[PDB]
């Protein structure tokens, strides 16, 4: 695959864009996890699938019985890895671009995490879209967090929901989803 458009998909707590605490998301949003699954899995073309890209630490944090993520090509980045196809669902690579050279029959590409991946790849011009779930809570400060997005959003534009809907196709987009004390919305951003 040559110079594909890539999307980042993340869930962040406004306004600081907190994303984790000691390796874990500080919340359990059952519907939000479902949306992550549907978006990264659905495809429109026939014999295709999407690819998910993750850092080695996130891979390692998934229980072994739960990896690879089903129905998607999993790509794991490590600075120590050789570019290699492990099996039909797993690729090892040392760069995003090198990993993409090993694939065919991929419809979309998503970077899924973690923090270091997000923060480094946001500056790669292959990244064309951001799918940010913006989470809100009455007392954001009550939530312990150590990891944050460092995204240059002054250079990105938040699109209208119509554009997101077009993006995700048939997926149902509910507004102001509430779970416990959290309220969230799905958003799409593109580069200015
Ligand atoms: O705190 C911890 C949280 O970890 P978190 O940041 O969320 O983990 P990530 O899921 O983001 O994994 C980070 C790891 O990904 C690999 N990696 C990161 N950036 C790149 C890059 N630009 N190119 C190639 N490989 C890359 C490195 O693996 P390696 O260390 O194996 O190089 C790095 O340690 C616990
Ligand atoms: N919108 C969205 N985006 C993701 N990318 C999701 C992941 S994948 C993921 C992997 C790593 C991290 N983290 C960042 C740093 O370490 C805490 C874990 C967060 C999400 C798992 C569940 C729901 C998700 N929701």
């Amino acid at each position: 695959m040559l110079k594909p458009n890539v999307a980042i998909i993340v869930a962040a707590l406004k306004p600081a864009l907190g994303i984790g605490y000691k390796g874990k998301m500080p919340w359990r949003l059952r519907k939000e996890i479902r949306y992550f699954k549907d978006v990264t899995t659905r495809t429109t073309k026939p014999n295709t699938r999407n690819a998910v890209i993750m850092g080695r630490k996130t891979w390692e944090s998934i229980p072994q019985k739960f990896r690879p993520l089903p129905d998607r090509l999993n790509i794991i980045l490590s600075r120590s890895y050789e570019n290699e196809i492990i099996d039909d669902n797993i690729i090892h690579a040392s760069s995003i671009e090198s990993s993409l050279n090993l694939v065919s029959d991929v419809e979309r590409v998503f970077i899924i995490g973690g923090a270091e991946i997000y923060n480094e790849l946001i500056n790669n011009s292959l990244v064309s879209h951001l799918l940010i779930t913006e989470i809100e809570h009455p007392s954001p400060e009550s939530i312990e967090m150590d990891t944050f997005l460092k995204f240059p959003l002054e250079s990105w534009t938040k699109q209208p929901k119509s554009e997101l809907q077009k993006f995700v196709g048939d997926t149902v987009l509910e507004d102001d989803i509430k779970e416990g004390d959290f309220t969230y919305n799905y958003t799409l951003w593109t580069r200015k």
